[PDB]
């Protein structure tokens, strides 16, 4: 069989971020970690911009950010709503 239990854990006060949120939701939906891959790349040298897209089990959302680390978030954040329900855009 199988057993499920999280347990009472104190609320860890930490800055707000999508990358850290999508990780919590997924578990609730029963999905695996999101996939981060750079699709397109544009922008000059002084200001580089990478277009990263988030590939979810049954969801997808393209994002962009000056840097790779940022891009990931740009995509994740958007995904939050996408998977949530209402899509303002």
């Amino acid at each position: 069989g199988s057993s499920g239990s999280s347990g009472p854990v104190s609320p860890q006060q930490s800055e707000c971020n999508p990358v850290g949120a999508l990780q919590e939701l997924v578990v609730q939906k029963g999905w695996r970690l999101p996939e981060y891959t750079v699709t397109q790349e544009s922008g000059p040298a002084h200001r580089k911009e990478f277009t990263m897209t988030c590939r979810v089990e049954r969801f997808i959302e393209i994002g962009s950010g000056t840097s790779k680390k940022l891009a990931k978030r740009n995509a994740a954040a958007k995904m939050l709503l996408r998977v949530s329900g209402p899509s303002s855009g």
